[PDB]
């Protein structure tokens, strides 16, 4: 060990090899020695241990900063010799050589072969190199303009993206080859004390807290003899069971750790200091020594219950021991990242050869995203997309299954994070449409299964034939000229053209033309989007809390906050302009407008109970909408920054044309400002071209802006206007024929800041209809909707909010108002009611989601309320709803969630890569490791419902069971910077089976997991050859 020399020198030889140690450090009892590199002489570094961190510098029990090597609590630390700064996450010189250290706590971890500052990186057979000053090519580990990097010792080539050991210590090389030291590996005890201590078998009966035969960091083991009462070695019985992390380590940290640990808990008693200094030999040792005082407390004890609980279980509001280390906690699982989007980022599923029962052939994104919470479900699989099928079936007939109930069933979808999701089964999906329902045959077939989905343009499933609606860009250009305050909004000219990363979907300046947009639906809320993010904010404000988890009374008071702040005029957290934003969804043609709940009702009420203070202009959009809107359209701004739109009424394609007699009484105008300061001159005119079918006709007024609000008129009593020969109406600073609220100016108010005013002809019948009904022709175009004037006569209702309280009483579930509520939405023109998701909440609170419980995160799918509610109600509440709204003359729409699953509570292990929502491997620490993940589950609905559909659609539309080629847009982006562009792809989908149910989901059906914070190496392996514990 330590000896002297004939000079009485000290020098230091390694208790295990014999090795001499030069140019490093060793911690001999409790004192710190360097050995100088040239001879291997001994130099005592003194401890310091009174003294504080602060500024971060270190200072002694002197208020004096240290500088240079110190011996602080057995770490050795560095600290600038000037500045006195902590050294972290780099090298400094010490006896002519370098040694690094780490980012973390700036512990000594290794020595460093050189550090180079003067060379030049270079490529050689498609490998990256370093040559030095002399043009030679570095080796092994260095740093690089203060960079750690390694380079491999025969080659040269850089290290990127692996797991390297480099003398005994553990390190991470990331994609651009920036390393980390992670762990110090144990050298080695080959003693008869430790042979004693090895598994009675490798028997699954041997071991506990396993998962799929293999090891945790929480397993006990039946050793083959136990050491009884610290002092007779016996034969263990099969009741012998002691922990793994007694007698093993899976590094040097955790070993010196663990016998730290031992000494403040009081099961080791000794002056000795242990660090990652100490010589393997006394370590080991010492180790054994606890294992004296274990089994002398067991036998005091008479069980093993307070182990479990000193090593496994929290203590004095700490962590427990193993919830400490690096590698078994989320620290080694590198959280966060860009694109790391919820959850802080994804564990990407893969293969091992020794987890046969979750590798996957599969696991392919087939779209631009991947990830996004929760276990992603491998929607390639075609045992998945049967399933698919299956649930959408479930979904389409949910009425005839539960209750033989045949007018209780949804009659359209929304495809929840369609980009998430594989290509193969959302071609699949459409196919089921077109099968069940022929909706490519006509608009008329069509138009009575209007869905939708989450995504723009860049759903290129989805636009190839036009199945469903995308999104418009209403909803970002108007967050873009109208949403801000007074200041921060940019002209409205960009509301002229919807356009969707430079490609347009429809232009309203001089619309005269149909079938020519792409179908999509406009919104300016939804309930996640523009809202989630803002309520968030006032409840953190009023309260404390994060936006995605809280209590409902934090809730409460966040929530009246909120809707003190949309009911003034000046708004922190409410968009501005609300009502005219609405009046632009409204009237614009080409699309299918959605109406948000949460802006016409407030959530500090019950479901309907509260109404929002846009109420009142929103009915009377709605109203004139189905009474007057149609025919073709003209948009501009004037000079005063004044957006203008007209509609001409039916038969009306553009200014010019006469129309026909039900022209006359059809269309309208609006005015639009975002300008609450604008004043017009006394000789300025502002005019609406209402076109050659309303010459010198009478108009009145639908809204009008008042210094209080917005008037609003859902009958001809209202302010009048006349247009003159040409069709013209002109408007100025002055009363209209001494009429309030006729002028145009500037105003700042609640409802409005800038100005709104909407005109429509006067005499039109009581029972005046504007829409037009679909057709029955026959589509030859291959797209299954059209936008035109059939379907523009359509209006979307999302009938819900994250946010609306719990229900107290049966009366109070949102479903059962709705159902009492039917009439008022058609009287509202509305043709599709979107409900929410009506899946059973998991209630885990791991997201927003199963925290207000709206329906988006569920265990079970095939569960929408049986014996006891969802948050909206039972499953007969439901059937009773669907049956309302249908026999009120809409339809409903399911929306689906293939994405992901939450809470399954059964474990499985799968080898697993940090990954962000691209799906992309992220470069981390972690690497690729068998992980433990909560894989296994589902409910009680799932098993009854799962693939009990498949043989019978089979029979009936074997179709849907063969593979098929299709196509695709692409949305391609270009470096350059210039906008996107949209290129045909070909997919293939795989034939699938009809025989295969999945009554659990499991890993193999998945993607992948969030994060979960069980570390690196908790599935537990040799870690100096990387090979996996596993049992028979
Ligand atoms: O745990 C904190 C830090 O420890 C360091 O030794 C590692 O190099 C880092 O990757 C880690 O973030
Ligand atoms: O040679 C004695 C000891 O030297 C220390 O510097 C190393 O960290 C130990 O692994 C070794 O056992
Ligand atoms: O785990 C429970 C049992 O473990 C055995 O190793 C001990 O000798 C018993 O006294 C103890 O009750
Ligand atoms: O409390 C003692 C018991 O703790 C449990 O957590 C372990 O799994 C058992 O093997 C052990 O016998
Ligand atoms: O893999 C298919 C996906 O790849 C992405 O690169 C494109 O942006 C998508 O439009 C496409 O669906
Ligand atoms: O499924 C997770 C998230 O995906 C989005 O597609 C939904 O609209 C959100 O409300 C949801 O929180
Ligand atoms: O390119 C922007 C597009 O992104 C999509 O995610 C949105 O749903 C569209 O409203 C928008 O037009
Ligand atoms: O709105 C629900 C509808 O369901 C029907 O079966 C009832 O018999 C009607 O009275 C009712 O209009
Ligand atoms: O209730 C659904 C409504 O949707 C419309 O778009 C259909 O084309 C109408 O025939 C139907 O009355
Ligand atoms: O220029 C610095 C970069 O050059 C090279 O591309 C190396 O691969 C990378 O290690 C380094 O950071
Ligand atoms: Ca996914």
């Amino acid at each position: 060990g330590l000896r002297q020399d004939s000079n009485g020198k000290l020098r230091y030889f390694d208790l295990t090899t014999g090795i001499q140690a030069k140019g490093q450090f060793v911690t001999i009892g409790q004192e710190t020695y360097y050995f100088s590199k040239d001879h291997g002489d001994a130099q005592l570094l003194p401890m310091v241990t009174e003294g504080h961190y602060g500024t971060w510098v270190y200072r002694d029990q002197n208020n004096t900063i240290l500088k240079g090597l110190q011996n602080i609590n057995g770490t050795l630390q560095f600290f600038d010799p000037y500045t006195g700064e902590q050294l972290k996450g780099g090298v400094a010189k010490y006896d002519d050589k370098l040694f690094y250290f780490e980012s973390g706590k700036g512990n000594l971890v290794s020595t460093v072969a050189g550090d180079y500052q003067d060379g030049h990186y270079i490529s050689q057979d498609g490998q990256t190199r370093y040559a030095d000053k002399q043009n030679q090519l570095v080796k092994g580990l260095v740093t690089v303009n203060g960079a750690l990097q390694y380079f491999d010792n025969a080659t040269g080539n850089q290290i990127k993206n692996q797991q390297v050991i480099v003398d005994g210590k553990t390190y991470y090389f990331d994609d651009k080859g920036n390393g980390e030291y992670l762990f110090t590996n144990t050298l080695d005890s080959t003693n008869a004390f430790s042979t004693k201590n090895v598994a009675f078998n490798h028997d699954s009966s041997s071991f506990d807290h396993t998962v799929d035969g293999f090891l945790t960091a929480d397993t006990w083991y039946r050793p083959k003899s136990i050491l009884a009462n610290g002092t007779t070695w016996r034969d263990s019985t099969d009741k012998d069971m002691r922990p793994l992390i007694t007698v093993w380590w899976p590094n040097k940290n955790v070993q010196v750790n663990y016998l730290n640990f031992m000494k403040a808990n009081g099961l080791l008693t000794t002056a000795a200091q242990y660090t990652l200094h100490s010589d393997q030999y006394d370590l080991n040792q010492a180790a054994q020594d606890v294992q004296v005082a274990i089994e002398r407390r067991i036998a005091s004890e008479h069980g093993t219950d307070w182990l479990q609980k000193l090593l496994f279980e929290s203590q004095n509001n700490n962590p427990s021991f193993v919830k400490q280390q690096f590698i078994w906690n989320k620290d080694s699982e590198y959280h966060g990242g860009g694109d790391a989007w919820f959850q802080g980022g994804y564990l990407k599923y893969g293969n091992n050869p020794l987890t046969p029962t979750t590798n996957s052939d599969y696991r392919q994104p087939g779209n631009a995203f991947d990830f996004l919470l929760a276990n992603d479900v491998d929607n390639s699989n075609p045992v998945v997309q049967a399933e698919n099928l299956n649930w959408l079936h479930y979904l389409m007939n949910f009425g005839t299954i539960t209750a033989g109930q045949d007018d209780a069933n949804f009659d359209s979808i929304r495809i929840d994070a369609v980009d998430f999701i594989h290509n193969d089964t959302i071609q699949r999906t459409y196919d089921y449409l077109r099968d069940a329902y022929q909706v490519q045959q006509s608009e008329a077939k069509a138009n009575q299964h209007i869905s939708l989905v989450e995504a723009g343009l860049d759903a290129g499933t989805s636009t190839i034939h036009n199945d469903a609606l995308i999104e418009s860009n209403l909803r970002e250009a108007a967050t873009l000229s109208l949403t801000n305050e007074p200041g921060k909004n940019k002209p409205l000219t960009n509301m002229l053209q919807d356009v969707d990363g430079g490609t347009l979907i429809t232009d309203h300046t001089q619309n005269s033309t149909e079938n020519q947009a792409t179908p999509n639906y406009s919104i300016i809320h939804a309930h996640d989007k523009g809202v989630q993010e803002k309520v968030g904010a006032a409840i953190t404000d009023a309260t404390g809390a994060d936006w995605t988890n809280f209590t409902d009374e934090q809730l409460k008071a966040g929530l009246e906050l909120f809707y003190k702040d949309q009911r003034a005029t000046n708004k922190k957290y409410n968009s501005y302009n609300i009502p005219s934003i609405y009046a632009l969804m409204l009237t614009n043609k080409d699309t299918v407008p959605r109406m948000y709940y949460g802006d016409m009702y407030q959530d500090d009420g019950q479901y309907m109970a509260n109404k929002s203070i846009y109420y009142d202009a929103l009915v009377s959009l709605m109203t004139a909408r189905k009474s007057y809107v149609s025919g073709g359209q003209t948009m501009s701004v004037d000079n005063h920054g004044l957006l203008k739109s007209v509609r001409f009424g039916k038969d009306a394609m553009t200014a010019n044309d006469l129309g026909t007699s039900a022209t006359r009484t059809e269309g309208l105008g609006v005015i639009i400002g975002n300008d609450p300061k604008l004043q017009l001159n006394d000789s300025d005119k502002v005019t609406l071209d209402m076109g050659a079918a309303h010459k010198n006709q009478k108009y009145r007024a639908v809204i009008l802006t008042t210094r209080d609000g917005l008037a609003t008129f859902n009958s001809d009593q209202a302010p009048t206007a006349w247009t003159n020969d040409q069709g013209t109406l002109t408007f100025s600073n002055q009363e209209i024929n001494g009429q309030d609220n006729t002028q145009i100016r500037g105003v700042a108010n609640p409802q409005v800041s800038g100005y709104l005013a909407v005109w429509v002809p006067v005499g039109a019948s009581d029972n005046q209809d504007a829409r037009t009904a679909a057709t029955t022709t026959e589509n030859h175009d291959g797209k299954v909707l059209h936008s035109n004037a059939a379907l523009d006569s359509n209006l979307i209702y999302e009938g819900f909010s994250n946010f609306q309280p719990k229900a107290t009483t049966h009366d109070e579930l949102t479903n059962v108002v709705i159902a009492k509520n039917a009439d008022v939405f058609n009287n509202w023109g509305i043709t599709s009611f979107e409900m929410a998701p009506q899946y059973r909440s998991s209630g885990d609170h791991t997201f927003l989601d199963s925290t207000i419980d709206n329906g988006y995160a569920f265990t079970d799918r095939y569960d929408l309320g049986f014996n006891t509610p969802t948050k909206y109600g039972t499953d007969g509440d439901l059937r009773a709803t669907i049956q309302a709204l249908h026999h009120a003359n809409m339809q409903v729409m399911a929306d689906v969630v293939d994405n992901q699953v939450y809470n399954l509570p059964g474990k499985e292990v799968v080898s697993a890569t940090r990954a962000g929502v691209y799906g992309n491997d992220d470069a981390t620490g972690f690497g690729t490791q068998l992980y433990v993940t909560n894989s296994v589950g589902g409910g009680q609905y799932q098993e009854k419902y799962a693939g009990q559909y498949l043989e019978a659609l089979k029979a009936k539309y074997p179709d849907l069971f063969e593979g098929k080629a299709y196509d695709y847009w692409y949305k391609n982006y270009a470096n350059d910077g210039s906008n996107p562009y949209y290129t045909l792809s070909h997919g293939d989908r795989e034939s699938i089976p009809a025989d295969v149910a999945i009554k659990q989901w499991s890993a193999k059906y998945m993607n992948g997991t969030n994060v979960l914070g069980n570390g690196m190496g908790y599935v537990l392996k040799d870690w100096h050859n990387g090979q996996y514990f596993k049992l028979d």
